[PDB]
C-alpha cells in the first residue's frame, strides 16, 4: 500500500485508463494508472493488483503497488521509457534488422511463459499491451472485442488458456515482424471469425524466416492442444 503523499502526478501519458507519469518519494519515475469516470469498478483494479503483486520477472511490467486512499484508487507501475510496443513498431519501421525483432518475440516469449508457470492466462497479448524499455527490452503489460489476437475457442466460446495466450502470441509475433501492420488487413471481426473458422491464417512477412513462420503458424493451430506451451516456443526461440 502506497501512500498518496509518496506520488507526485507530472503529467498524462496515456488514457482509453488514464495513465500519468508521476514521481515515486520525488526520485524515481513511475506509472501511476487510474481509473475511467466509471468504465471498470475499484474492485477490478482490486483483482488485478491482487494477482499482480505476486508476480516478478524482468519481461513483466512490475505492478509496485496500490494507492487504496486515492479516489479512484490507484496502480502504480513500472515506468517504461519509450512506451507501447505497437506505436514503437510503426514508428521506428525500416530500422529493424530481423535479429532484432527476434530478440522482442524472445523477451515477450520470456514474460508469457512465466505467466504459464505461475498459471495466470493473460487474455489481451498484443503488441499494443506490450512496452519497451530501456536498451529496447520488451515487456508485457498489465493484466488481471480483440477478435484479430484470439484464438477460435476463445472467440466462439471464451475458452481461454495458456494456449489461447499462445495464439495470441502468434499473432504478436506477426505483428513485431510486421512492424506494426495491422492484422488482417484490419478487416471486420466478423470477416476475422469466419477467416480464422474456415483455415486461413496470416502470410509470412517479409523480415521473418521460414523458420520463424513455421512457428508462428504452429501458435494457430485451430486445437490449443495442438499448440506449443510458452515453455517449449521459449527453447524454440532461444534455438534460433
Ligand atoms: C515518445 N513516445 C513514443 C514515448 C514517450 C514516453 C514518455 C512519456 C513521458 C515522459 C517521458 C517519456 N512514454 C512512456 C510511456 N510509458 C507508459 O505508458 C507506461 N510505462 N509503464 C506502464 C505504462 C502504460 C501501462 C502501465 C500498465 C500503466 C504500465 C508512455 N509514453
Amino acid at each position: 500500500v502506497i501512500d498518496p503523499s509518496e506520488l507526485t502526478f507530472v503529467q498524462e501519458i496515456g488514457s482509453g485508463g488514464l495513465v500519468h507519469l508521476g514521481y515515486w518519494l520525488n526520485k524515481d519515475k513511475v506509472a501511476i494508472k487510474t481509473i475511467r469516470e466509471g468504465a471498470m469498478s475499484e474492485e477490478d483494479f482490486i483483482e488485478e493488483a491482487e494477482v499482480m503483486m505476486k508476480l516478478s520477472h524482468p519481461k513483466l511490467v512490475q505492478l509496485y503497488g496500490v494507492c487504496l486512499e486515492q479516489a479512484p484508487i490507484c496502480l502504480v507501475f513500472e515506468f517504461m521509457e519509450h512506451g507501447c510496443l505497437s506505436d514503437y513498431l510503426r514508428t521506428q519501421r525500416g530500422l529493424f534488422a530481423a535479429e532484432t525483432l527476434l530478440g522482442m518475440c524472445l523477451d515477450v516469449c520470456e514474460g508469457m511463459a512465466y505467466l504459464e508457470e505461475a498459471s495466470v492466462i493473460h487474455r489481451d497479448l498484443a503488441a499494443r499491451n506490450c512496452l519497451v524499455g530501456e536498451n529496447q527490452v520488451i515487456k508485457v503489460s498489465d493484466f488481471g472485442f480483440p477478435v484479430k489476437w484470439a484464438s477460435p475457442e476463445v472467440f466462439s466460446f471464451s475458452r481461454y488458456s495458456s494456449k489461447s495466450d499462445v495464439w495470441s502470441f502468434g499473432v504478436l509475433m506477426w505483428e513485431v515482424f510486421s512492424e506494426g501492420k495491422i492484422p488482417y488487413e484490419n478487416r471486420s471481426n466478423s470477416e476475422v471469425v469466419e477467416d480464422i473458422s474456415t483455415g486461413f491464417r496470416l502470410y509470412k512477412p517479409r523480415l521473418a524466416s521460414t523458420h520463424v513462420y513455421q512457428i508462428m503458424n504452429h501458435c494457430w493451430k485451430e486445437r490449443p492442444e495442438d499448440r506449443p506451451a510458452f515453455s517449449r516456443l521459449l527453447r524454440q526461440l532461444a534455438a534460433i
